[PDB]
């Protein structure tokens, strides 16, 4: 029972969206915002320094499509 019924709480990657959080297959969109590289860049002519993209919170992956196994997080507690 208590062997099947492992109540020792875990996380685990949804394996499913291969630990991202878009549906199987269907890869997270590259944020285009920051060429898929988390960092927009705010070229304010000279002073072209950048920022952490918060459209994709730096991740640079958009999750257009949530992964509904995980709601879109991405990851979930073995259960
Ligand atoms: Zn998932
Ligand atoms: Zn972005």
């Amino acid at each position: 029972g208590v062997t099947k019924e492992i109540r020792i709480p875990t996380l685990e990657e949804c394996d499913v969206c291969h630990g991202s959080g878009a549906k199987p297959g269907t890869q997270p969109q590259t944020c285009p915002t920051c060429h898929g590289s988390g960092q927009v860049q705010m070229r304010q002519g000279f002073f072209a320094v950048q920022q952490t993209c918060p459209h994709c919170q730096g991740r640079g992956t958009l999750i257009k499509d949530p992964c509904n196994k995980c709601h879109g997080h991405g990851r979930v507690e073995r259960s």
